């Protein structure tokens, strides 16, 4: 039975949910966001309205592909769907879709503060991160922006990585990202991770650059230029060229720019903030890492299906991304609760 739906406008959306969700409040605005609290199930629920759905032939890709990543995606560390609606009839009158999740409340800035955590707390954070990474990328995903508003957290400290979320995005991006390259390893998203641990432990940006070429400046500072095995895997003769005409700079030891941490944090930073991508440490390995010896369960530390990138990736008309994304709509069963 169709559930009874309500209208309220909210900052110039109307907003049509069923009668479940109540006392509708914007928290945020691909689509705005209100918070709102389920009744059926007692919870506290973010609820995304999606901006223009099927207006054009890129919207329809883009909102099929979220519905479909999102419905796919089931794991404690990464944020999955508790419904989604439409309060279209029909596939003719299908014009909205809304996506519910567990509200979190919160993101990385807004528990950390600027201000440094406790090894265990970092411990806990790095931890459900990487969990959620290992499965991730298990799913042959990459996430490719990995930041502080990327990850949401409540307020004990339970975290969720984010598709997109609600301070500048370059601070957290691997140089590979920053410098085009267009192929990539999944530890591009583990750079991200040691710059969000080096910020958790230490209280300041570990990269902060006024700009792009500063950020890498940065970057090569602490890590060094590279070394003859990574210049031999460089394809652009024009980047070859540049690289090898760079005064030879120095690793950094971790410990003189960490000073006091953790030594396991200084170890796992080490592996994580290496440029060469292939020699970088991968989510699975890093949550065997000792650092985390207090929360790894290798049982518990569960991997996704194979996820069929190339379905999103076709190039068909908006009538029919919005007939595939209101099948996606009705077939959706929501999770044990
Ligand atoms: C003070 C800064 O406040 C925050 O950072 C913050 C965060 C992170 C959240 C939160 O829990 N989110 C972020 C947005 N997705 C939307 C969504 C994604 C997918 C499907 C459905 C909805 C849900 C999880 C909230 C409510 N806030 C308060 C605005
Ligand atoms: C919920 C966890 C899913 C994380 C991955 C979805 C984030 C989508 O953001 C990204 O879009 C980019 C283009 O902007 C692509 O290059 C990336 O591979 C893709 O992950
Ligand atoms: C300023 C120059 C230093 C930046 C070099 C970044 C090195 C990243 O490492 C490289 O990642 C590539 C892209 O995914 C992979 O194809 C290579 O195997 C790997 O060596
Ligand atoms: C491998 C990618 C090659 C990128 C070449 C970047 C060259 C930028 O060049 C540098 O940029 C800055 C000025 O904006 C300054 O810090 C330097 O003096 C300047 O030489």
């Amino acid at each position: 039975e169709r559930p009874t739906f309500y209208r309220q406008e909210l900052n110039k959306t109307i907003w049509e949910v069923p009668e479940r969700y109540q006392n509708l409040s914007p928290v945020g605005s691909y689509g705005s966001v209100c918070a709102a609290f389920d009744t059926k199930t007692g919870l506290r629920v973010a609820v995304k309205k999606l901006s223009r759905p099927f207006q054009s032939i890129i919207h329809a890709k883009r909102t099929y592909r979220e519905l479909r990543l999102l419905k796919h995606m089931k794991h404690e560390n990464v944020i999955g769907l508790l419904d989604v609606f439409t309060p279209a009839r029909s596939l003719e009158e299908f014009n909205d879709v809304y996506l519910v999740t567990h509200l979190m409340g919160a993101d990385l800035n807004n528990i950390v503060k600027s201000q440094k955590l406790t090894d265990d707390h970092v411990q806990f954070l790095i931890y459900q991160i990487l969990r959620g990474l290992k499965y991730i990328h298990s799913a042959d995903i990459i996430h490719r922006d990995l930041k502080p508003s990327n990850l949401a957290v409540n307020e004990d400290s339970e975290l969720k990585i984010l598709d997109f979320g609600l301070v500048a995005t370059r601070w957290y991006r691997a140089p590979e990202i920053m410098l085009n390259w267009m192929h990539y390893n999944q530890t591009v998203d583990i750079w991200s991770v040691g710059c969000i641990m080096a910020e958790l432990l230490t209280g300041r940006t570990l990269f902060p650059g006024t700009d792009h070429i500063d950020q890498l400046k940065l970057i090569l500072r602490l890590v060094g230029t590279p070394g003859a095995e990574l210049l031999k895997k460089i394809s652009s003769e024009s980047a070859r060229n540049y690289i090898q005409s760079l005064t030879q700079m120095p690793k950094m030891n971790f410990a003189n720019v960490f000073i006091g941490a953790n030594p396991l944090a200084v170890d796992l930073l080490e592996k994580m903030l290496v440029l060469d991508s292939d020699k970088r440490i991968t989510a699975a390995q890093a949550l065997a890492h000792a650092y985390f010896a207090q929360y790894h369960d290798p049982d518990d530390e569960p991997v996704a299906d194979p996820y069929d990138q190339s379905l999103e990736s076709r190039d068909l008309l908006i009538d029919e991304w919005k007939s595939l994304t209101y099948d996606e709509v009705i077939s959706f069963v929501p999770p044990p609760l």
